[PDB]
């Protein structure tokens, strides 16, 4: 468009480009994502249009805000409030001293409100990872792309060739499950609030087997106690290795029994016993939880 100076570009997310661009009639500041689609086939979707669209009404203080859904020439353009820090960076500037747990506990308290919200409304993620997760001066975290990921899918390298990461997928999913559901999205928080505790990933998988493999390593290979119907996911070899489980106490130190107990639940197998959003925000967990102001240095 030639209603915005694009005040720089972001960075490269999973669809294409994202910008920061000032729009000339409002003066307003926001984020631009161009997205596109090999112009001879499909297009965009006339699909992705109306389901994308639908998204300007799942408003809630703890998603991004779609300011708008632009289809022109053969390019989709979304538009989104702008929030000036990204969690992934939060989390490697903070990688010395750590994020403190008053504020870990509040970004996962927040975190889960979000996918409250959207799953009531039958809303999934599906792609959720630090890079998405937005943070402002003022303590609040945000999700960014809710609902994206059911428009034009997951898919394994970017528009710039990078590898889209699989390290806060969910088992279900690697094991070939065709149809996901919210708990999916429970995972993937999971593994956010385990890497914001420790400092590392939990799950640094860099192939669809190695994802696997480390997350059987550390919760022990799943059989039918424990997940009823695993040995018959699309996906499923009787000949994994049988690791045993290891103990929570030695993944997150310090996280205390509270926490321990809450992540525990976000990293069942089986997704139906899987912890929902509503149901961790009753945990004991949150009884003390505050809104600290992070230091962020702009
Ligand atoms: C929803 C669009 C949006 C709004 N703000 N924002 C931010 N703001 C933080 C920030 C600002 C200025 C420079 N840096 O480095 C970080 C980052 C971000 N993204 C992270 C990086 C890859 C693109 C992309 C993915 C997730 O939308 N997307 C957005």
């Amino acid at each position: 468009m030639e209603n915005f100076q694009k005040v720089e570009k972001i960075g490269e997310g999973t669809y294409g480009v994202v910008y920061k661009a000032r729009n000339k009639l409002t003066g307003e500041v926001v984020a631009l994502k161009k997205i596109r689609l090999d112009t001879e086939t499909e297009g965009v979707p006339s699909t992705a249009i109306r389901e994308i669209s639908l998204l300007k009404e799942l408003n809630h203080p703890n998603i991004v805000k779609l300011l708008d859904v632009i289809h022109t020439e053969n390019k989709l353009y979304l538009v989104f409030e702008f929030l000036h820090q990204d969690l992934k960076k939060f989390m490697d500037a903070s990688a010395l001293t750590g994020i403190p747990l008053p504020l870990i506990k509040s970004y996962l308290f927040q975190l889960l409100q979000g996918l409250a919200f959207c799953h009531s409304h039958r809303v999934l993620h599906r792609d959720l990872k630090p890079q998405n997760l937005l943070i402002n001066t003022e303590g609040a975290i945000k999700l960014a792309d809710f609902g994206l990921a059911r428009a034009f899918g997951v898919p394994v390298r970017t528009y710039t060739h990078e590898v889209v990461t699989l390290w806060y997928r969910a088992p279900e999913i690697l094991l070939g499950c065709k149809y996901y559901s919210t708990a999916v999205d429970i995972w993937s928080l999971g593994c956010i609030f385990a890497e914001m505790v420790t400092r590392r990933a939990l799950f640094p998988g860099d192939s669809e087997i190695d994802q696997l493999f480390r997350i059987f390593r550390t919760l022990g290979t799943p059989d039918e106690v424990v997940w009823p119907g695993v040995t018959s996911m699309p996906d499923y070899k009787p000949s994994f290795p049988k690791w045993a489980r290891q103990d929570f106490s030695k993944v997150v130190p310090p996280l205390d029994e509270d926490g321990r107990s809450l992540l525990s639940q976000m990293l069942h197998y089986d997704p139906n016993k899987r912890i929902s959003a509503k149901a961790a925000l009753a945990h004991p967990f949150f009884q003390d939880v505050t809104k600290p102001v992070p230091h962020l240095r702009l």
